[PDB]
């Protein structure tokens, strides 16, 4: 219980003789490596991700972007003009951490980008901007400040942007753990958007965002949502009343002045897609959440506010549109100096449907 | 496949001998019923209910539960002042159909009913009134015309009209399955109601009814919704946006011109409590819909508009606030001459559960 | 919490003028019953059958069905020489319970019961007999001492016995919660079975009687059990190895002295068929139970061994094949003078399938 | 639909300037990489895995197992004396494919491997031996010639080989999933077994492997299956069974002369382990399997009889306890020389439960 792989005795440390040499220079020639000089490696302790705490400034990531959108034009090779936050602890790999992709992409004035589909699941997040539409299945949905909007693997999609005025939003996706797994499918759609009208909502917000109300010609469950956005107005709307009824004495908030929602899937009650789990959390003025160890990685952008993130100890001042990851079981809390607004992914849906979470939360 | 009970050789008839007739008086008196004296009763070719397809008006119903309001104090001993629809093929019992309790209730100005729990699992519907709370778990939740109000088993629930003016809606229960089958636990709760504010909307709303989106506090599923109004103005829009929808040519129907929402348990998808499924049916005017026979019995309360509702062959005309119900496999379709709002309840989620359904449409 | 319905007030007695009557006279006309001269009847404090606790002798049930062996054919119109116990408290139903059927049925020498389905769920088991077997869906399975065989919902079956002495058995059914829910239908196949081969084991058993194996042309799961029959070698065996485990020191009984199986349903692990549990215990000689209390119905049948059943207070005294019947919350428990062996069957799946199950023990 | 990354445009190619060079200098300095230099890499048109196919031969395992018998001791620090299988395709990583770990563990006379626990799961294939028993939470657990062995993620196990001369077998992990995503925890148990006794048979086979039938005291669903051991026996008779009932007429076998069944959990009817799924196949002398392509890795162990695999139109002939990797989407076949019996194992239940799995299979 109380040893580590620096503690323990290795009794399997063989003489070093020329048999032995011959018999190790025998395993590379036949594709052959012995469990005994790795032990440690492949099943430490508790998990230790070559992924490494990280924050990327909003600023830097703006002005990024913003040159990329001038230097380089969008279009049909490489699909979108995103840029992907790069986990210095991953060799050189676009991945966030092991399993996501979280990065910024940008859309100039009345571009374009082209529909495509592939196995991977895709979400935008939008802390800013207004002008963008994406195309999903051929059903137009508005992009705007606050709103989560889904993409689902395997439906089809692309951007334009309907205004003179450029609009930059988040990616997320889960096309580290889809490459590594060897999941990956893809198609290329047409090289415009199919529809270029832009209804303020989409056919699948006005059949799916009814609270307690399902289509009777939509009775079979998905896999993913089939909600289009989930708009700023209603997750704004939850967390205040969230704070209401803890003014009021009633249960509701996750933990004192600690607001927070999950996006799900209407028709099952959860996550928004198989792979990747969205929640939007809202901290009081003055609240400091309780130092959480959790398996599996998340990211969090900054909507509203200012504050700080603590991880392994160090605490990392936050502004608005700032984004972090916190890798698998790397002890994590936030502290709020204002009202602090967060949006949140994980790969969580990952890691409980395989039975691997664990979850250690300091008081308990 | 062709023959019925009418129609196969009776192939079991005894020769008719003294000692034949004592091995049946031996049978009575050892609690012995022989299958072959019976077996057509027992196990029909189709379901072939004692319930019988009924229509009650609501012009009857107002007059009979007014006249109740003059007569009857409202209180402890029989708990409401409640009139519940007696199928008159169902033997005197106080049933809609085999399973389920259908009935107008009516409270006076001011007036009060006390408090209690029930495994039986309720809700409440309401065509036309306001002034109503029903207090589920000390929770006050105000009662309008269109909405569907839940009171699943084992909540503590009772109504206060804070107005001087009557109100009058309808109870659905699982009541009648509940007697039969042996399942009935009920407790007294105040004399009073344990909160007499009057917030406009709920806690559960407050929580609970915003679309896509669940409390961190509240990602354990439950058995019953936990929303408890599911209010006319969500019901009215989703019904005009598919019917928007179809205009503009999208799939959103569940016939044309036929628009239906299901009510449901957002922590799942599925229906608002395990014994009872609630629907909102909105049919063009001039709608006849395909003719079905299903498996458990349904009633509908007309919400607004005229029509026809044809039962066994037999049309009767209809309108608002009529009730009707429709037993096991009788075959059933709804006209609509103007616009036709209907509310509907059935056992339906009993049947599925244990893999009794069955659905005939004319057409397929 | 501690009033009944003989102790509370009754507020809701109108004063009996000609008015009044008239209303009540007006209520009948008009198919409407008011809930409050029968509020305690309908909604008990708790479950409170007109199903009565009862036993019945097997000497009883051998001697009539024997003597309705020499004086009935088996045949065609009321299709089985099956005796049915009618619970005294069901106004002269033949309904062991309001969800069951429980009966003996006698097959004489080299008679047919012709094929049927129906959407009622049975089952059949033997505490005494060989020779009979049981076509299901053209599938011969053998009937032998300690068997459970399965007939689930809409598969055809009829029974052959290949042999120049007659066998008895046991048939449980959901046919009474079919009839009052109504749910049945009926089928009428072949005159005679469709396969007179007599093989020891049947088709589902070889494919589906290898212990965590499933075979790949099986993956889809069933609502019913694929498995025809449940031997009473495995059945012995089990209940052997739970007691030596026991004397071992190893948890595996379900309470000291006291080993029981549930048959299942191998493509998911839940019960036989979507309304009737089945189960088989061995007390150790000197056992006695924990008093229950549960929801809903439920029948044993002595295997073997000698002891006792006391129900509602009441001690009766059991002997091989005995059957008796526990209504929905009479109190039970049993004792074993030897080792006592006991065959179980309950509606409870579908009171688990509906959330209303709830269980008393004695001492916790 | 018809284009991929080698025939699309590649239509955002920008100017190479030294503003461009320096946003790009800018990009790695900030943690940043651009989609549009890589997205065909991502995202490939179906999964291209690193893994490549490849054979390893029995002989050869056998052959350096027992070499490293002679110069390794097993004990404390490298746990096992056991030789992963590493994919050429792999980058020096000790991964049969990007999921799995499969390797052969060789256990000399009376050599003690030392318990421990970690969250990966496990299982062991025995084609030849005897001698070893594996001690499961206390529980310990023969291992014979056709056994599976499992050992859940977070059990306790250590294994001892308690006769005079040695035993091999193979190991299969998420090992590699598991690293790769940060799900690693692991733990030091006792320095010996903590049961020496060598019963014929364990606890959780005596309390769960009689088929259709579930202890009473067992009545919670698992994540893994409880079985500890699945024995030939009951594989061998399964596959029996399937080649009689098609000799029969009867339908049973996956395709023509085709048997196979898959390992199971009895409390859900599902996968051994959240990660892993194993199979057992048996193809009739002169069986070609009809070409697949499947989403994720499977690997083979021959277990007796001779044949050939193809995969990617490559034909390598096998024999006795040679093993072969089938990277994710690679189209494979198996054709039996004599009756081929194979040992199988796959990542799909992690495909499966993310929804990325895929199937072609020609002929449909
Ligand atoms: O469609 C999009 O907006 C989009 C954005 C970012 C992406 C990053 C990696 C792989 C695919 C992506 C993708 O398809
Ligand atoms: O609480 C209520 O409003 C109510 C209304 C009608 C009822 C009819 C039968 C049994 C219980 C009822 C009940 O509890
Ligand atoms: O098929 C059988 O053996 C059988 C036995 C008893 C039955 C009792 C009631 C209704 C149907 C029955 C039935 O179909
Ligand atoms: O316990 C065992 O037998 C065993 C065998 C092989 C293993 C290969 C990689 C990681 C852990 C292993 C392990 O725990």
């Amino acid at each position: 219980e109380k040893l580590d792989h620096e503690s323990v005795t290795q009794a399997m440390q063989p003489k070093d003789t020329p048999e032995l040499r011959a018999l190790y220079k025998s395993f590379e020639e036949e594709s052959i490596i012995p469990l005994w000089t790795q032990l440690g490696d492949l099943m430490p302790i508790h998990p230790k991700s070559k992924a490494v705490p990280h924050v990327w400034k909003w600023s830097t990531l703006l002005r990024l972007a913003r040159k990329s959108g001038e230097l380089v034009p969008v279009g049909r090779g490489g699909e979108r003009r995103a840029l992907g936050l790069a986990n210095p602890g991953l060799g050189g790999n676009a991945y966030i951490s092991p399993t996501m992709w979280a990065g910024i992409q940008y859309l100039g004035p009345r571009e374009t980008a082209p529909e495509h589909r592939h196995s991977q699941n895709a979400f935008r997040f939008v802390v800013e901007g207004e002008g963008v539409w994406t195309v999903v299945n051929g059903d137009p949905v508005r992009m705007s400040r606050g709103d989560l909007l889904l993409t689902p693997g395997w439906c089809f999609h692309g951007h334009m942007n309907d205004t003179d005025q450029p609009m930059a939003w988040i990616d997320g996706l889960d096309i580290p753990f889809s490459q590594q797994m060897d999941v990956g499918f893809f198609e290329f759609g047409s090289d415009r958007v199919t529809d270029y009208a832009t209804p303020n909502f989409s056919r699948g917000e006005r059949l799916w965002c009814h609270p307690g109300l399902r289509p009777l010609s939509g009775l079979q469950n998905t896999v993913a949502s089939p909600i289009g956005a989930y708009r700023w107005e209603f997750t704004d709307r939850a967390l205040t009343e969230q704070l209401l009824l803890e003014d009021e004495g009633q249960p509701a908030t996750v933990a004192p002045g600690h607001a927070a929602i999950r996006y799900v899937n209407p028709t099952t009650g959860g996550d928004v897609m198989p792979t990747l789990r969205c929640e939007f959390h809202r901290l009081r003025a003055g609240t400091e959440t309780a130092t959480r160890n959790e398996v599996g990685s998340t990211v969090f952008q900054v909507f509203e506010g200012a504050g700080a993130v603590v991880m392994n100890g160090e605490t990392t001042k936050l502004e608005k549109g700032d984004m972090f990851v916190v890798p698998s079981w790397v002890p994590w809390s936030l502290q709020a100096e204002t009202q602090f607004d967060l949006f949140r992914f994980s790969d969580a849906p990952i890691m409980e449907a395989l039975s691997f979470m664990r979850t250690k939360i300091e008081g308990q």
